């Protein structure tokens, strides 16, 4: 852990998941095997550490935060953490305008860019370079539909092969092939409720679906139902 072989460093990114707290993210390679490392800091105390990404990540994907438009999450799943302490999605919010400044303020980015995702194509492209992958679902086209959970909001991402519940303990995490069924109900003036079924059986009941987003959600279900349907040959 120096600044030789650190890639690049975020300060001010806001840490939901697991702990909520403004640290700083830091990407590079360890010194022993040169594989990469995420951590997330507070001064020079670690807070987080998810070692040998290329291996232990499960899942990594920027998903956009709902009204939110300077504001993007990076989401990732992983198997096993700083001696065990967190076994939960790291969820973070990186300030789009700010990841610009910093990283052109390091010399990643040309003085003269100006667009956001050129961070975020080369974020992708850093994983890439190490081992793992982080996808960039909106941009099957991927949506994103706030609900309820009970008596808390929250979002649903419907992603071309997962489908998130957003960011409110706990966080559910559907392989899309894993969903059995579908039912709708409480149907009302502006909204309905849609209780989704998978695979071992677990019931999931999301509502105050607003109707517009019907469409959106039975098509993406019977087509994933659908290209399961030949999976099994």
């Amino acid at each position: 852990m120096s600044e030789t072989n650190t890639i690049f460093k975020l300060e001010g990114v806001s840490v939901l998941s697991p702990l909520r707290k403004k640290l700083d993210l830091v990407f590079y390679l360890s010194n022993v095997d040169g594989s990469p490392v995420i951590t997330l800091l507070k001064g020079n105390d670690r807070e987080l550490s998810i070692y040998q990404l290329n291996k232990n990540i499960k899942m990594a994907s920027f998903l956009p935060v709902p009204e939110k438009p300077n504001l993007i999450y990076l989401f990732m799943t992983y198997t096993s953490c700083e001696d065990n302490k967190f076994s939960e999605p790291v969820v973070m919010t990186l300030n789009k305008e700010n990841t610009l400044n910093q990283f052109k303020k390091l010399g990643l980015l040309d003085s003269n860019v100006t667009d956001f995702e050129k961070c975020v194509e080369y974020i992708r492209k850093q994983a890439i370079l190490t081992g793992f992958k982080i996808s960039n679902p909106f941009v099957i086209n991927s949506f994103h539909l706030q609900c309820h959970r009970g008596t808390k909001e929250g979002t649903l991402y419907f992603l071309p092969d997962h489908i998130i519940f957003g960011f409110k303990k706990p966080i559910l995490l559907f392989d899309a092939s894993d969903i059995e069924s579908i039912t709708y109900s409480s149907i009302t003036r502006l909204t309905f409720n849609a209780s989704l079924v998978t695979k071992d059986g677990e019931k999931y009941e999301f509502s105050m679906i607003d109707q517009t987003e019907y469409a959106k959600i039975d098509d993406y279900v019977k087509r994933k139902q659908m290209k399961d349907k030949s999976m099994s040959e």
